[PDB]
């Protein structure tokens, strides 16, 4: 499956992409405020994710840091990144379909649109100003939005027991992004794609 990578913030990002236990495609690349990457994901790729990262320094072999979304250092991402991300989600080819979705769950950093670029679903986006309209509480000094689990470490908001209930944290997120999961047991967003689609991701899609 192919999926475009489009950044249309006035700022660059390191563009990252993983299944957590390794890299899809190169796993990360600096994205330029306009530029395109287009990345190949294997079929059957289950619980991978893509997102931005801001800030960022890289040495000649590809070791840094960044302030959001840093995965170990590298800019060839073979983990997940830290906290504050915005997070495209997607589990590919399962039973015939694919399933996409946007998580707030591990915060917000910058506004993303994740639309299929065939047929027969329907594209989400988390685009509202999260950094600017943030609690205080929550805001990461770094830059960006954690989600109450990484700030507080509850059992609560990080649904440790599989029991957890919505909270001023979460009804925050889903206030701004009704369509991006809120906490781990929220109602789903989760959009049903044809199997085998294909996927854009932009970046702030509206500015």
């Amino acid at each position: 499956a192919t999926f475009e990578i489009v950044n249309r913030c006035s700022y660059t990002v390191w563009a990252a992409a993983s299944k957590g236990d390794a890299a899809l495609d190169a796993g990360g690349r600096q994205l330029n405020s306009g530029e395109s990457w287009t990345i190949n994901v294997e079929p059957g790729t289950n619980g991978g994710k893509i997102w931005a990262r801001t800030d960022c320094y890289f040495d000649d072999s590809g070791s840094g840091i960044c302030k959001t979304g840093d995965c170990g250092g590298l800019l060839r991402c073979a983990r997940f990144g830290r906290p504050p991300t915005t997070l495209a989600e997607f589990s590919l080819n399962q039973y015939g379909k694919d399933y996409i979705d946007i998580s707030n769950i591990k915060g917000f950093n910058v506004p993303m649109d994740f639309s299929p670029t065939t047929r027969g679903c329907r594209g989400v986006r988390c685009a509202a100003d999260i950094v600017g309209q943030c609690p205080a509480k929550l805001k990461a000094p770094g830059g960006g939005c954690n989600d109450a689990c990484t700030v507080f470490q509850t059992s609560e908001y990080c649904c440790t027991t599989g029991k957890c209930g919505p909270t001023e944290y979460s009804r925050f997120f889903k206030r701004l992004c009704p369509d991006a999961f809120s906490y781990v047991l929220d109602k789903p967003t989760t959009v049903t794609c044809p199997g085998s689609s294909n996927y854009r991701v932009t970046f702030c899609p509206t500015a």
